[PDB]
């Protein structure tokens, strides 16, 4: 059993397992964000 949380709120997230919380413009903006291969999804 392993049910994990985030830990941002508002239009910003937590940066995959990182402590790290991206802006809502994240979404496709034009290159990484994080840094560490998370926020990159949602982009194909
Ligand atoms: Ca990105």
């Amino acid at each position: 059993g392993s049910m994990i949380t985030p830990s941002c709120q508002k239009g910003y997230f937590p940066c995959g397992n990182l402590t790290k919380c991206l802006p809502r413009a994240f979404h496709c903006d034009g290159k990484d964000d994080c840094g560490n291969g998370a926020d990159e999804e949602n982009c194909g």
